[PDB]
């Protein structure tokens, strides 16, 4: 399952093209000039094979339950309404969202101790480091 490194909390510490990222989402301006400026800590848990991921900022809180490898219901933090479903790949905590003939894909890996969140809309790759806090 879930390597149990990933079970704590998370800081960002570096952002690089979350803008387009969130433009290829159909994020607007003013939402837009709040998500380049938050820093997010992430809270990874897990209760038996049920693993939470909490997103808590300024700006917006989120947080989804799952079970990998079994589709759900999801609200994003820009207010999607997405068919979502995580699988482990080579250790890496992978994330597909689903919505009006959309997708995008947020895959969380260790690398070095450190979370990598690459976040994949269209063309638009968008790269977030959190440091383990
Ligand atoms: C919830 C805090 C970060 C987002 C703040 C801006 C809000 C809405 C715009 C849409 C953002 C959707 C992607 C959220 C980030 C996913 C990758 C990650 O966990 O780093």
């Amino acid at each position: 399952g879930m390597s149990n490194k990933f079970l704590g909390t998370w800081k960002l510490v570096s952002s690089e093209n979350f803008d387009d990222y969130m433009k290829a989402l159909g994020v607007g301006l003013a939402t837009r000039k709040l998500g380049n400026l938050a820093k997010p800590t992430v809270i990874i848990s897990k209760k038996g094979d049920i693993i939470t991921i909490r997103t808590e900022s300024t700006f917006k809180n989120t947080e989804i339950s799952f079970k990998l490898g079994q589709e759900f219901e999801e609200t994003t933090a820009d207010n999607r309404k997405t068919k979502s479903i995580v699988t482990l790949q080579r250790g890496s905590l992978n994330q597909v969202q689903r919505w009006d003939g959309k997708e995008t894909t947020i895959k969380r890996k260790l690398v070095n101790g450190k979370m990598v969140a690459e976040c994949k809309m269209k063309g638009v790759v968008c790269t977030r480091i959190y440091e383990k806090v």
